[PDB]
């Protein structure tokens, strides 16, 4: 049994695939990780090579992605751009997959490269499996999308999926309903291809998502597979935090957009505005650059000096690369602030850190929802779409105020602690599917 | 300096000509929208859709979700006239969509089988409709009697009168077009009673092509004519380059219709007779190029290896363009499918009729009036009726053979060009056309 | 495998399953197969049974078809819902059957919807045949419904049929005998529409029913073909049986009520005494949920501890799905209980495996009856409809010790399984007219 | 310093040289200014030009596109459009835009981008007034009249002749016909035009365009020079007593034949003006051209050696033309070059080779910035004696009225360029309209 993984751009994408790749690998499988150069952000690359160091075993393919080619798919943003570049490259990595020394039993892809991906092993004996990012409950609306298109000739409230309680017509972002845009168009382009995929993996537990899970499997896609939560490759030098030592525990708020999510000037200053009110002690991850981290070569002149001395005996701000699963483990981090990308809020749901919700832009809107639902964190609806939406000090701070002392969160975010740990152990579903799962592998 | 917006339906057939229009309307600076409908009936059509924007970005496209069959009286049993029924019903989808097109439309080009739903779309909206359409003017002369000629009896009748111009003969009517159940019959019929909506009705022919018959569907209702023939490209060849001058031999069903098996094995039998180097576009599979998954067990494994010096033989969607421009290719086997002969003209490629079904054999006259090609009644329909390799060898030969007929097609070639050119009345009722569309 | 068949099953394993294996037959016999299947699925095992089918067998294709919404009234049954939701979108058939490549040379549809398909089969020239799943008794009594509910409709102490034993009315669902029943509008109009078929397949040989295959000829239906039995597809697994190979050959009592529960909690638990008063060493597949695989949540509250224990060593008790026709076929197993389901009937018959009959609903009364005709099993009539009468345990125990202890039953028994392989041998009657029926099927 | 703004500029020096002047002058503006540039470029000055201008400039970053596979400069611009989708990458990664302003020839190809990525657009012309409108009020000419007059008319401006005009203009079949219809209408999208002029210059043409629905057009002329220093060149140039030197320049690109360009090198000796002559081998490239200073002769270079100096290849032409030593300018009349003239207050000789100069040097006339003979026409159509040059010659010496008209302009020119003035009141109020 050889398996590949193939990972598509950004860390959101990249982080889980290496992760998984870790599990097969220490579960036994041979593994392979594709990736492919260049990478638009530099945490990718940075992040590849230490990978690598840290499994020796895990093989590297790496192709050099041809330029990009283009005609519609409307994209505004780097990460997506790179995705559809990848995408139109697969079908030559033919000739390369055929001649590898040990051949693949199978392929794990990314979502976005499952089309391709799926015409690229049709006459090669490679079983085909996706390993889906982002959140069951977002699947169910992903599977829905052409019915959705179909019947939403009318902009009123909500739809209602087929077996679960109905979305709020706010949450569906408005890319997704036009087919023009790359989201659009890779969303609907993958789940036609998906019927011919072995399993479909994702990244939740059936304690997490009961109904999502349930639903999309009785939906069509009758091969889902709940892996989550994924464990860290816990490879890591840098030490970042001595000041967290310093502080004691549960006090301090941690803020961070995810890999690629920035801020509005007049949000970063209100969100400052905020931490500041509040009186609460945190941990600020900057990202006032932009997606990409090497052009983002801002260094903290978004605040200016002032700020950061009123706060420095409560806060720290850091500009860059944070390990963030390790922040979250730490005894002083009682809170936690998202964009709520799947793979955030998995591990605040694996550490049992309560959530503040706050999409920006795509799936994080029910991801956020879904954060509400389990007790995770608590969610604004009118807060509505960051990025398409400003807010104000006064409403931030209370907001922060409220999450960092909700007893009955910090009481039911622990309630989902547990579940993803009994999930992990060998008892535990999740871990058994794999194991279910790896056994298959073997052909 | 106007919005227009075409809508095609279902086929590459369809599907074709209306690409090349709307690239035609944006080369003469109309800005334009293609109304697109998911899902396709055919991997070339999805294929061809991507491809067209990415090389016209400028052109707009309008992606529209198809709403589910729908139960009516309608007799089908055509995976692509299917098609048309299901994007019929779901024409009303468009109206909440229309109301914010970013350029206000002008205009909107609709499809003869999409006419009369269109027609009613936009009937309170203040836009000019205008119909495409597909086949001849000849069949249209048939079509635009359709519904006069469904009230009679016509039966025993070697031929029918078609009012301003000579009786088509019963042989090359479609049975199922005179029988009203059948979509085929129930679309046209039911689309030509709603033609006088239509501020126009574009055909691609041009006037010295379809002379007699152009004047005389004017003098019958359709006076809202306007031939604009013949759509530009919007825009295998390796053994082709090998070749000689006129050479080799061209076979092609198009793109929605296959042979009967044991037809099949008769017409690669003529092509060895014939000794023609050949170039052969097999298709299998009926129709549908997603589900034609064989791949050349059609001939058997002895076949290709004995013609492999004097032919090629593909399955898979050729560049028919292309393959017709080549210096080599000396005729045109064609089921006669008008946008097939239409570029069977263009470039002055000798075409052997052999109509397989539907407008396919008026068309097919039609080749064979013009000088075109030669077409042979006593073969009748294809799919109905099989024909054996030593008659087919025969007219494989002639085409090649003939020098009067390529110097007839050569006229057929320049005339074609002679309404390209700005002088040219096709050109000329292009442009006069889009005067006429006022923002 | 030139010729191109597809069959259409519209719901219940009991439909689905010989449907798949008529399929496989096909295949086997040099057709090329196509199958319809129409989701969602009724129930999870469904899905899981057709997900294992197309993998398994890998060279027939699945044709779905997506249901449309339905809101009818007049809850009736959930599988008869879903037999009449596939017939609100079999319309939907069309656009498929017209793109599929090998055109159809036969398509074989299940009889709940045989007059909704008469229509398409006109327009696109489908031979269409179908294929019984009820035995050929009470086939002929399903054939004559609409000429006995035209005279006095009525009930008398027996019903007659042309030219079979005349079939008694404690055998006959009494739904069947009011002509205001959704039953006999359903079965009186499919009945009407079996004149359009070419061939009408039904689950049983002729040494099984000799007058039902000539009753049913000289009745109205001449185009009837007996295939059965029908052969078994294959599932790979079976860690079922750690106990199974433990046992002693024969010694194993196999409890089956079918797809479905059957009998009420007070009636089983009665049984379960019954069991253990016997000592018949036994496997036990028990459905808890009546109807549906999804629904059914209880486990070990079905029979109490009390039970569970005592028969600890000596037998066990598997919830939801087990591999029945592999279990059956196991050396250990040496007595059916069974609800006389038809298809699982022909599996006992075809397996040798001799039968107490305890038939719960519908037509498994009549199947009880021809079980007892037949000499494969015992069965008692008065033991009547399912909760109409409370059987004691004691005398559900000495018809339990009688089936272990009677020599000429398992003679008798015995000698309908050399039968059952004899019609499936390749000079086989009922081999010969599925060999014949492709030899009909033109390209 | 808020607002980040990019520039793009396809090829020639003609729109480059401009460009990179607003990219200075935003900066200057309190702007974040990123310079899009195209690879490879088709010139080594153009080449050339742009890492001085980023070395001389650190805080303007440089983004730029690699390109993938009749004039150069006119098939590059067309590659440029091929590769136009290149641009979807770098503007996603930036560090986003409050705007970009964009060369008008690849204006078409990027109304596809600018709607997705959202991001206002402008245009900078390098043209005249006069003659955009040309181009402005080509398309609709094209169709209405397809015949040759002798004269044409703009709506609100007098009607320039034939003569002046471009034949390949002219031409419906021509390629460059179609980039310039096709552009203007694409003219539409953009929220402001500018062009390298100021009312004054040409109250006329600038009404006409704002007349003829170009409503958006901004003149932000002159244009500030972006430039290097200090370097101890010419010391041929300082020695001279100010007024003295005659400067000649026919453009980025050489303009005329060895045997044409002979007369003039005979009439300059003639004329008696001391001389720095910038002489361009290649018609069009740089690169291509190899030729050393053989076309005027050896016998030339000898006795004219203490006289003039002559420069093959290129030189800072802002630089020299500011010299006290300049008192005249003789210019192939490419806009750029005459807006500089008016500007730096130097008397222009006007001999136009090719194109938009024509035109160009009908507005010269009309301003009273140089002596124009009109006779002379397209470059080596016809024959113009050594003789005849060196009348108009000395003449654009010795003339007392034109000094005193070039002085006025410099001065108009100034007051524009000044805060009251309205071309510096626009560029404040556009960055004002820029929004973070
Ligand atoms: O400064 C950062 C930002 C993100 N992450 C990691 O990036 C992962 C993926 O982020 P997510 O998917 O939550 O958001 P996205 O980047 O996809 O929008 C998270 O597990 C974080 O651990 C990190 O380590 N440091
Ligand atoms: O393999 C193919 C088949 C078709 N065509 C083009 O498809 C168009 C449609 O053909 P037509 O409508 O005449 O035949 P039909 O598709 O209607 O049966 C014609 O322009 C052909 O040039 C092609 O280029 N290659
Ligand atoms: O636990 C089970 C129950 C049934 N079956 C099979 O599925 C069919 C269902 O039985 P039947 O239709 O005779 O009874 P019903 O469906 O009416 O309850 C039979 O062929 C059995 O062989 C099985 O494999 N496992
Ligand atoms: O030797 C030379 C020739 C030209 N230019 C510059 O060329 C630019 C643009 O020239 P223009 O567009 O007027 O002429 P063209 O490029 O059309 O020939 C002006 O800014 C001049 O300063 C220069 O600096 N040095």
């Amino acid at each position: 049994a050889h398996i590949a993984l193939f990972p598509c751009a950004g860390m959101g994408h990249l982080l889980p695939f290496l992760r998984l790749a870790a599990m097969l690998d220490a579960r036994g499988c041979a593994v392979t990780v594709i990736t492919v150069k260049p990478t638009v952000s530099a945490a990718e690359s940075d992040h590849l090579s230490a990978f690598f160091t840290i499994h020796p075993r895990i093989t590297r393919l790496e192709f050099q992605l041809l330029p990009y080619q283009k005609s519609g798919l409307r994209n505004d943003d780097p990460f997506f751009i790179q995705m559809e570049t990848i995408a139109t490259s697969v079908h030559l990595l033919r000739p390369l997959l055929s001649s590898l020394s040990p051949p693949l039993s199978a392929i794990v892809s990314d979502f976005t490269l499952t089309s391709q991906v799926t015409d690229l092993v049709s006459d090669l004996p490679i079983s085909t499996y996706t390993l889906m990012t982002s959140s069951a409950a977002f699947f169910c609306l992903m599977a829905y999308l052409p019915k959705l298109l179909q019947i939403d000739v009318a902009n009123r409230d909500a739809i209602e999926i087929p077996d679960l309680g109905p979305i709020s017509m706010s949450s569906i972002p408005p890319k997704m309903l036009d087919p023009s845009d790359f989201f659009s168009a890779f969303i609907s382009s993958n789940v036609s291809s998906l019927h011919k995929v072995k399993g479909v993996l994702i990244n939740t537990f059936n304690s997490f998502e009961s109904e999502a899970i349930e639903a999309v499997r009785r939906n069509g896609v009758d091969h889902i597979l709940p892996i989550g939560p994924l464990e860290s490759y816990d490879a890591k030098k840098a030490h970042d935090l001595p000041w967290l030592d310093e502080q004691p525990p549960e006090s301090v708020l941690f803020v961070s957009f995810g890999s690629r999510t920035a801020l509005s000037k007049e949000q970063i200053r209100e969100l400052g505005a905020a931490l500041e009110k509040s009186g609460c002690r945190f941990l600020w991850v900057l990202k006032g650059g932009k997606v990409d981290k090497e052009d983002k070569e801002e260094v903290e002149d978004m605040l200016g000096a002032s700020f950061v001395e009123r706060t420095k005996k409560k806060g720290l701000i850091v500009k860059g690369w944070v390990k963030q699963e390790q922040i979250l483990a730490h005894p002083a981090i009682g809170g936690f602030v998202s964009h709520c990308g799947w793979n955030s809020v998995i591990e605040a749901a694996r550490l049992g850190v309560p959530v503040l919700a706050w999409p920006q832009h795509g799936d994080q809107s029910v991801n956020a929802g879904v954060v509400e639902k389990a007790g995770l964190g608590l969610w604004v609806r009118e807060w509505g779409w960051g990025q398409t939406k400003l807010i104000g000090r006064e409403e931030i701070a209370e907001k922060m105020i409220e999450v960092m002392q909700d007893e009955k969160l910090r009481v039911s975010a622990g309630e989902v602690r547990a579940k993803a740990k009994e999930t992990r152990e060998v008892d535990g579903d999740s871990e058994a599917l794999l194991q279910r799962l790896i056994h298959s592998f073997n052909n």
